[PDB]
C-alpha cells in the first residue's frame, strides 16, 4: 500500500510551532477534501516503552547533552520567569536561540517529527507498504548536537539510519528543498551505504552557505565515504522545465549505478514560485509540468521502497496544493489506479484559505553552467563506482546526460 503518517495527537504537536503553525493541518485536511484518504494506510507514530528506549532512539544520533538541553528549554519556557543567564549560555552553546527559538512545546514538537519518520522507515522494511508518506517530517539541517534552520531533531537521519541497518543495504537521499541538505550529508559524510545528493539555490551569504564551491573545489565526503555526497547548486529564476533537466539525468544514473535499497526524498516546497523566498520559479502544474511532480515520478519509477518527507515550504496554502498532488501521483504510480482531482479546491475546513480563487493550481503565470556540472558530477559517480567496486557501463550512463 501507500502509507501516510498521522494521528490526532500527531496533528496538535505538528501544529504548536510558532513558525510553522497550523501548516501541517491544511496539507491534511486538504488531502482529506480531495477524497484521498480511504485510498492510504495510516502509519500511526512510534512510541516508546519508556525515557531510556526514547533516548536511546534519539540519541542513535545526537548527543545526550544536546537533547538534555532540548528538553529543558521545553521545561523552561513552560515557566513565568525568564532564563538564568547560565541557562542561556547553556542553550547557546547548543545554537537553541535566534532562529530556533524556544517555545512550550519544542521538545514534543521535534520529537514527533522523529516519531512518524521512524514510524514511516519500519513500515517500509516489514513491507506493509510501497511507500510512505510524512507531511510532519524533513527537517535535514539539525545536527549531532546543534539545531539549525528551525530545525531541532534530525528525523531524516534517524529513520535513515533505522533503513541502512535493517541488513548489502544503500540507501538513496534526495534532497529537493530550496535550500542544501547539510544536517544529512554531515551525518553520513564517512558513509559509503548512504548516497545523498541535495539540489538547492547557492549564492553568498544564502542560508546555510553549503552545497558549493569551497580555483575552489567541490568537497564529497571523506574516508570511506569519499565521492558519496553530491550537490548541484542552481542560479535564482530557474523554471519547472530547467529544474527538470537539470535534475533528471543524475537522478537516472545515480539509481542505476547505486542500486539503492532505499530511497529517501525530501520534498521542501520552498522552490515554489509563490514561496515569499521568492527565489526558484517551480509550480505544482501537472498536465509545464511541475518539477516537483516530474522527480517523484521519475522516482517512483524505479519501484524502490521510497519514503516521501515534508520540509521547507512558507506559503501554507500553496505548499498543502503541492503536497496534495505529490499524493495522489504516489498513489497512481504505486497502485495503478487513476486519481481524478478536480481543479476546484472542495468545500472543506480551511476553504477560506485559498481564496480568492479556490484553484488548485498555484496562482503564477510563467544552461552552459549546468553542463559544467553535469560532467563535474559525472566523473565523480565514476570514481564513486570505482572505489566501491561497482559494476555498470560507462555508457548507458554517459548517454543519459
Ligand atoms: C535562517 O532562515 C532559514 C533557515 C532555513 C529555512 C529552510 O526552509 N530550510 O530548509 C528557511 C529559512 N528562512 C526563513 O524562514 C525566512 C522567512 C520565510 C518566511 C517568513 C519569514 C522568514
Ligand atoms: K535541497
Ligand atoms: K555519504
Ligand atoms: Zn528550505
Amino acid at each position: 500500500s501507500v502509507g501516510i503518517v498521522y494521528g490526532d495527537q500527531y496533528r496538535q504537536l505538528c501544529c504548536s510551532s510558532p513558525k510553522f503553525g497550523d501548516r501541517y493541518a491544511l496539507v491534511m485536511d486538504l488531502i482529506n477534501a480531495y477524497k484521498l484518504i480511504p485510498e492510504l494506510s495510516r502509519v500511526p507514530p512510534l512510541q516508546w516503552d519508556s525515557p531510556s528506549r526514547m533516548y536511546e532512539a534519539v540519541t542513535a544520533f545526537h548527543s545526550t547533552e544536546y537533547v538534555d538541553a532540548l528538553k529543558k528549554l521545553q521545561m523552561l519556557h513552560c515557566e513565568e520567569k525568564e532564563l538564568t543567564a547560565d541557562d542561556e549560555l547553556l542553550m547557546d552553546s547548543f545554537s537553541l536561540n535566534y532562529d530556533c527559538p524556544g517555545f512550550p512545546s519544542v521538545f514534543d514538537y521535534s520529537l514527533a517529527a522523529v516519531q512518524g519518520s521512524l514510524a514511516a522507515a519500519s513500515a517500509l522494511i516489514c513491507r506493509h507498504c510501497e511507500v510512505v508518506i510524512n507531511w510532519g517530517g524533513g527537517w535535514h539541517h539539525a545536527k549531532r548536537s546543534e539545531a539549525s534552520g528551525f530545525c531541532y531533531l534530525n528525523d531524516i537521519v534517524l529513520a535513515i539510519h533505522r533503513l541502512v541497518s535493517s541488513t548489502q543495504t544503500r540507501v538513496l537521499y534526495v534532497d529537493l528543498d530550496l535550500h542544501h541538505g547539510d544536517g544529512v550529508e554531515e551525518a553520513f559524510w564517512y558513509s559509503p551505504r548512504v548516497v545523498t545528493f541535495s539540489v538547492h539555490h547557492a549564492s553568498p551569504g544564502f542560508f546555510p552557505g553549503t552545497g558549493t564551491w569551497n580555483l575552489p573545489i567541490f568537497l564529497n565526503g571523506a574516508g570511506r565515504g569519499r565521492f558519496s555526497a553530491f550537490n548541484l547548486p542552481l542560479e535564482e529564476g530557474i523554471n519547472d522545465l530547467d529544474w527538470s533537466n537539470a535534475i533528471g539525468p543524475i537522478l537516472d544514473s545515480l539509481n542505476i549505478v547505486i542500486q539503492p535499497s532505499y530511497v529517501v526524498v525530501q520534498c521542501g516546497a520552498d522552490c515554489l514560485a509563490t514561496d515569499p523566498h521568492r527565489i526558484f520559479r517551480l509550480t505544482n502544474f501537472y498536465p509545464s509540468l511541475s518539477g516537483y511532480l516530474y522527480a517523484i515520478k521519475k522516482i517512483l519509477s524505479w519501484k524502490v521502497p521510497t519514503l516521501i518527507l515534508g520540509g521547507g515550504g512558507y506559503n501554507f496554502p500553496d505548499t498543502a496544493r503541492l503536497w496534495t498532488r505529490v499524493t495522489a501521483l504516489t498513489i497512481e504510480e504505486v497502485k495503478g489506479k487513476k486519481m481524478t482531482i478536480s481543479p476546484e479546491i472542495p468545500e472543506h475546513s480551511y476553504f477560506s484559505r485559498y481564496g480568492p480563487d479556490f484553484e488548485l493550481d498555484i496562482d503564477y503565470f510563467p544552461l552552459d553552467s549546468i553542463q559544467k556540472h553535469h560532467r563535474r558530477i559525472l566523473e565523480q559517480l565514476r570514481n564513486y563506482a570505482d572505489l566501491n567496486k561497482l559494476i555498470y557501463d560507462y555508457d548507458q550512463v554517459y548517454q543519459l546526460y
